[PDB]
């Protein structure tokens, strides 16, 4: 795969607003994760739509792809953060410089809507783009639980390239929707007990491919949606959603043949998932779809809307031990050096 | 393509609850909706998961292929119509009896999620299947909006198959979110004029595919996606979505070339669209996903989730005259 050069503390980091215009509707959270990095040391260059809005989006589809390639034009820059989702990043795929993020590899990072950049972007060129942290959701996000997702972000994207990375486990988590864009916490959060639970035996090792399901659907049966292989491991999370939905996100999914291909499920955390009263969770759900298939699946992995996230490369090979309850990176996924 | 019997008064006509189970949530309406078929002259057969609950869901994923797949082997039955939509029907696809279908086509009727299978049961039979009324939102409206769903719905269905057939127009149509389930009305909808609009110039001929956009997301990429082919008039609604999902599900299409493809759109009205304070229409935010193809688009047909709801064979050949501001069907839909 094609790879970026590391981050190191000290660089400089340019963000986007590629679909919700939420430095302006979420001004506060966003000058508080502005704050965060600045104190960490990072430079942030601020993508040309900061401060606008077109109503439910920062710009028109054209604009909003001119502000991702105008960063990626930039040679000061060593990641391009997402500020924040929202639904519309699909529309930016046939207007993005391709042939200049080949030339000027940097590390691109976000989550949820901006699925459809990252994959997207994998599918054209086979850069190793990240699920992990947006500016306003991630990093605006109150203490305790964004030195966890910091923690994360940092030791991925700086650490030697020599030997497999395994992840720790966040102790405590949550998907409270509170504490959003104020000065101060109404009250903490619920802290819950970390419930991720490995579905099967043996160790699986194979390239993850996924992102956000519900946006995935905004770029499937084109060719921005990376092809998923006999042995990948598919990632998958969705926010919010009824259980309704995610049944027909599932059974997507298996008209299409992913679950003849894939060797392993990973299942994000899920944000305030909503089981209609059936008291049924997603893995429940996704058993039925399955129909008998055997496939062993990690549920819970904190990569997701839940609080704290952890950084994960896309298209890279991962190790999951079922019977050691823990997941590894096991392939190189940025440069050894700048 | 594989052609039901037509539609007769007084012939029987099952229906199935493939996702919402709604003749429980909305039995109200259901009632109405039985009551109006059967005072036509039509018998009803209810299909095993009437009156039947899983929460979000009329029954498990195979307990309603079945429910489908028994009302196809009931020699008696010649329509087999959804009772409402939902969000799961694409979860049926592997289990229904498609080699059945084929071997008792009937007429399949229905709109909004059921489109999983209209579209699903036309890629694997060549059946054409039917965008149209479904018994309880669909015929559990109050007059006098039924009766023009009902009208088109019979005309349709029961025409003889000879010469091109031109819709007409309903005069007033509502998407008001009013008199669902309760038992006497508050008072009418509102009606408005019909804003139908033809952008465009010419006539274009082109077999029809698709049915409700987000839906097909559900089935997209599959086996049970049909295949959309240079010529073809692209159909798409949606009900009550903001303006960023719409935009979403036309960039979805222009990724997939399929604006590369279609010789014309057909926008259903959009049931309560929210345009999130930007005053901007569907139509406006597909022109600008478009950039710059000329595709000509008619603008706000009435075969959707507003009322009231006009019949519309899936994958025959309709013509749109853009002069003349017309729509007809053009290519035999019923043996
Ligand atoms: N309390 C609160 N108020 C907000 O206005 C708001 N806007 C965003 N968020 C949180 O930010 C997170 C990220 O928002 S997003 O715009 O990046 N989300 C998305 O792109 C996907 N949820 C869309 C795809 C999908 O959900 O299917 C969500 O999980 C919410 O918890 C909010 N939370
Ligand atoms: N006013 C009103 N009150 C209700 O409680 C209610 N419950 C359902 N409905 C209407 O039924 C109609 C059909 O519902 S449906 O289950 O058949 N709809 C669907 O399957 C699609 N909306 C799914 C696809 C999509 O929307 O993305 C919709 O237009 C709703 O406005 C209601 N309308």
């Amino acid at each position: 795969p094609l790879l970026a050069a590391p981050l190191a503390v000290g660089d400089t980091i340019g963000f986007f607003s590629s679909s919700a215009p939420a430095t302006v509707t979420a001004k506060n959270r966003f000058f508080r994760g502005v704050e965060f990095l600045q104190r960490k040391g990072f430079k942030l260059v601020s993508g040309k739509l900061t401060g606008k809005t077109d109503f439910y989006r920062s710009g028109t589809i054209k604009e909003r792809a001119q502000e991702f390639n105008e960063l990626v034009y930039n040679p000061d820059i060593t990641c391009i953060m997402s500020t924040i989702g929202g639904d519309n990043s699909n529309s930016l795929l046939p207007f993005l410089d391709y042939d200049a993020i080949i030339a000027n590899p940097k590390i691109i990072i976000g989550y949820a809507d901006t699925t459809a950049l990252l994959a997207g972007i994998y599918a054209k060129t086979g850069l190793i783009t990240f699920y992990g942290p947006a500016l306003i959701p991630s990093f605006g996000e109150h203490p305790p639980l964004v030195d966890i997702t910091y923690e994360s972000f940092i030791k991925i994207l700086t650490r030697k390239q020599s030997g497999i990375y395994t992840y720790t486990l966040p102790e405590k988590w949550s998907d409270e929707s509170i504490n959003w864009n104020e000065n101060k916490i109404l009250r903490p959060k619920k802290l819950y007990k970390n419930n991720c639970a490995f579905y099967g035996s043996g160790k699986v090792e194979g390239r993850v491919i996924g992102g956000n399901l519900n946006t995935l659907t905004g770029i499937w049966g084109s060719e921005w949606m990376p092809e998923i292989r006999n042995g990948d491991i598919l990632f998958i999370e969705d926010s919010r959603k009824s259980i309704a939905t995610v049944e027909r996100l599932f059974s997507m999914l298996k008209l299409n043949r992913v679950f003849d291909k894939v060797s392993a499920i990973i299942l994000g955390k899920h944000e305030l998932f909503d089981c209609a009263g059936s008291k049924r969770r997603p893995y429940e759900v996704l058993t039925e779809v399955l129909d008998g298939k055997q496939i062993p699946v990690l549920d819970g992995f904190d990569c997701s809307h839940t609080h704290p996230m952890l950084t994960l490369p896309l298209g890279v090979k991962l190790a999951i031990d079922f019977d050691n309850k823990n997941i590894s990176i096991t392939e190189q996924y940025l440069s050894t050096e700048k």
